[PDB]
């Protein structure tokens, strides 16, 4: 509607592979819900097995970028469940 930025920009960090990397625009108030359905839709991981980590925290539910002090271009790191047993 008017001048102003609002949204954030993000740096992906595949764990598997450092090779794969993406930057992907997320506004901080956005939760790792809407954020990682962005992921999703960059990587096609589901969310329920996406486990993402900022600096050094992990990213719950509910949880906003800003939640965990992010910045314009935060570095993120992705990752997926494995099996084990």
């Amino acid at each position: 509607g008017a001048m102003g930025d609002e949204e954030l920009p993000l740096f992906l960090v595949e764990s598997g592979d450092e090779a794969k990397r993406h930057l992907l625009q997320v506004r901080r108030s956005s939760s790792v819900a809407q954020v990682k359905a962005m992921i999703e839709t960059k990587t096609g991981i589901i969310p329920e097995t996406q486990i993402v980590t900022l600096n050094g925290k992990r990213l719950e539910d509910g949880k906003m970028m800003a939640d965990y002090g992010i910045r314009k271009g935060n570095l993120l790191f992705l990752a997926s469940y494995s099996i084990g047993g």
